[PDB]
């Protein structure tokens, strides 16, 4: 019942080690630490990080985002040609974390952000991580490496 935290990156240079993206219609720059997402106007751009190896399944997805329009968080599985939509995100100015319970029946291999609105507007992501286990039960490994110095 020990849950596995799977880093997905933290700030950001370039892709996630192991990773590829197979979205289309967005240009990607990388400042900051954040993965920057620029979807093309018309396109419905989606970022879709692609695991080079393996699946996850279940559990739940955190990562700190800021956007100009809505946004859509979705898995999917390659194999089976199956996509899940996990949430749509409100607009918003400043970093939020969010913490998404993955309710997928299937194994999926790619996490997807989407320019939902298809307007263009801009995407930032860092702290992305996978838990094997719940939204309620995460113990953000990320923020408690802050911290571990006081308390
Ligand atoms: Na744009």
């Amino acid at each position: 019942v020990r849950a596995t935290y799977t880093v997905i990156f933290k700030n950001a240079s370039g892709l996630p080690n192991g990773y590829d993206n197979w979205g289309w219609g967005c240009t990607l720059s990388y400042y900051g630490g954040a993965m920057i997402i620029n979807p093309q106007e018309g396109k419905y751009g989606a970022v879709s990080l692609k695991r080079n190896s393996g699946s996850f399944r279940g559990g739940s997805l955190r990562f700190d985002m800021k956007n100009e329009g809505k946004v859509k968080i979705l898995v999917e599985n390659s194999e089976a040609d199956e996509k899940f939509e996990v949430e749509t995100i409100s607009p918003s100015d400043e970093y939020v974390t969010y913490i998404l319970d993955v309710d997928f029946d299937l194994p999926f291999d790619r996490i997807a952000f989407q320019d939902a609105p298809g307007n263009g507007d801009r995407i930032w992501i860092k702290n992305l991580v996978h838990s094997t286990g719940s939204a309620d039960d995460f113990v953000d490994p990320i923020n408690l490496e802050h911290h571990h110095h006081h308390h």
